[PDB]
């Protein structure tokens, strides 16, 4: 009936399967909220070539090995999604699947990752391989003496738009806010740039090209319905990442304004309730990569195990 | 001469992270894997907890790093590094029996921390056989027997109550007549019904049937009587020894223990601009290959984002 774990995880990626991995091997009852709505972020991507002991593999095939290790280690895997939690009183409770469950935790780690915000745009897809870019110092070479467009206001843009001045004639910044949401030392280098042309309440319409190249980009102004075009070799969407946090309440966990959760004693992995940990692209916007979220993973794990074991 | 974009100190699984990262970033990079020195993994047999691995041996596993850095176009010497120039850029690195010299621009240390073993009779006879320096690694040598864990640090405490849950009983077993650790862990330890400690003793001789250990036997230090266990498992946590001697002190900040100090969390910045440093040499806490590679990746890209000045 009623299920009560010393450990219970909310993701099933690297950083929540690793997590399940170490908890498991503790000895300590563990179980490991993979999703059904939710997946993993490795799964989306092709081919994965930097993950350490493997020159190349599929991400699908990565998650199905570290899924099969975790089972194996005795991690209770179960494909269904959290949809609230209690951080108020300990056992920690956990709401999930179709029929809201409820699963005792005496300790949290949260792993439920980040999704990309990906654009339902005409060209986005025409110009994702062409054009279009996720990665600024990646794709580079578009850059290199063209006028260029960055997407979002956040300080993934602001230091994609800082070094495409090195390389591109013209910057343009495009925010669908009023403001930036980023650090104020970033807005003033950006700001006191004169090859950044920065444009409020925007968003982009649609990527014109010759099918090779792109060529224009359409904006439209939210509040106006307005739209011009911009002359730019590429398009740099550098927006963000949404931290799939949503199932928490304000006041429950410590976050910023685009909701990752802090981490509260570096180099833990402690967030600002005790008992309660915090693991992968959930807290992690700077890094973004498998290993790493993997690593936060066994740190988090390894932090509950400590606090458990100080608590008896 | 050698100039390269990063140099990496240390070929273990931080290291060669690293230099995956750089590589596929295509900076000139390399990696100093050592000749008197080899990374850790190749001290330990079974590793069951290394994501994408159920089952893999340390060696095979850094094989397989190895290769992958060489295949991303890491140049992987296998060279020993003497000391570094951190005061002048670009930075220097001397290496080789020739004391040769490389430049790089930017700089990654991950020559490790070395767990302590101490020599008794059986020690070597038995290592990965129930002789173990890593509880959370090894505790598969532990399940159901009565095991012995060696020192009287925070380590030592940690690693006795990480095995409660595993093993049957555990005898934690101090040269001194005092722990060196904090209050809480010494209060945690002491009320502990699973664990007995052991003052004033040393392990006399591991003790075994060929295939796997079956007792230890302990002599006591002051007057000399000696006791013999009935353990499945010994551990070694007496301390680890930070691979950071070809540093002079001064150089960069580091503890008395001598890891390097990480300075701006939660990144892998060291007290010297364009230094960065990543697994056990300056991590105390958890010690693991996972955490360690994940270091690796993130000093990587420190040094990327440093490099686009
Ligand atoms: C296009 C693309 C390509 C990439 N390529 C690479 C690459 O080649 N190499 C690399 O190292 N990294 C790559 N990354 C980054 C990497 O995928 C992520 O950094 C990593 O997956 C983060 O791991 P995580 O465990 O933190 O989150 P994820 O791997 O995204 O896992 C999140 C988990 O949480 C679950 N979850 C979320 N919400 C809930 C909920 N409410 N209830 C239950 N479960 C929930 C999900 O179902 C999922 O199991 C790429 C990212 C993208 C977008
Ligand atoms: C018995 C035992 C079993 C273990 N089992 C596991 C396990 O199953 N799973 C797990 O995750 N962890 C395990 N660990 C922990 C693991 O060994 C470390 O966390 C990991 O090796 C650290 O990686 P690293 O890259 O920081 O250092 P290392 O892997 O130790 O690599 C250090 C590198 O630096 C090089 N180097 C050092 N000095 C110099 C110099 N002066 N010049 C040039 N090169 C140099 C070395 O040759 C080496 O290549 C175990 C430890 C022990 C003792
Ligand atoms: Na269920």
């Amino acid at each position: 009936t009623q299920r009560h774990v010393r450990i219970g995880i909310i993701g099933g990626g690297p950083a929540g399967l690793t997590a399940g991995i170490y908890a498991s091997r503790a000895n300590l009852k563990t179980c490991v909220f993979v999703g059904i709505e939710h997946t993993s972020q490795m799964f989306t991507t092709t081919d994965v070539e930097n993950f350490p002991s493997h020159t190349a593999i599929k991400g699908p095939a990565l998650m199905e090995a570290i899924q099969n290790q975790a089972e194996h280690c005795g991690a209770e895997l179960l494909y269904e999604d959290v949809h609230s939690i209690d951080v108020s009183s300990r056992p920690f409770k956990i709401v999930h699947g179709y029929e809201n469950e409820t699963t005792l935790a005496d300790a949290l780690i949260i792993a439920t990752g980040a999704t990309a915000r990906r654009l339902d745009c005409k060209g986005e897809k025409e110009y994702w391989q062409k054009g279009v870019s996720a990665c600024a110092v990646c794709d580079s070479a578009m850059a290199t003496g063209k006028e260029v467009v960055v997407v979002g206001g956040g300080d993934v843009a602001c230091e994609e738009a800082t070094y495409l001045t090195k390389i591109a004639t013209k910057v343009y910044m495009v925010l669908r806010r009023d403001k930036f949401r980023a650090s104020a030392a970033m807005v003033k280098k950006v700001m006191n740039e004169k090859l950044i042309e920065i444009i409020y309440d925007s968003a982009i319409d649609e990527i014109k090209g010759d099918g090779k190249c792109v060529t224009s980009v359409s904006i439209k102004n939210l509040k106006d319905g307005k739209t011009r075009t911009l002359n730019a070799g590429a398009l740099y969407w550098a927006v963000g990442h949404d931290p799939q946090t949503s199932f928490l309440k304000k006041g429950q966990l410590e976050q910023d304004e685009a909701g990752y959760i802090l981490l509260k004693d570096h180099p833990t992995q402690r967030t600002s309730v005790d008992g309660v940990f915090a693991a992968g692209d959930c807290c992690d916007h700077l890094y973004r990569q498998a290993v790493v979220a993997a690593g936060s993973g066994s740190k988090a794990a390894l932090d509950a195990e400590r606090w458990l074991a100080m608590q008896e």
